[PDB]
């Protein structure tokens, strides 16, 4: 599945969007 | 697992914020 991460997507993943959660933005990673 | 769904989470899914992904806003549902 895809994940929300901070600060960034990790090795093995790439960014395909942004999440909004708990007052901050997150990378959306798959 | 968690997934972006539209327009809302279903059944027992718990929302963890919002996806900004693929031209749309989604509920992020676990």
């Amino acid at each position: 599945a895809c994940y929300c991460r901070i600060p960034a997507c990790i090795a093995g993943e790439r960014r395909y969007g942004t999440c909004i959660y708990q007052g901050r933005l997150w990378a959306f990673c798959c």
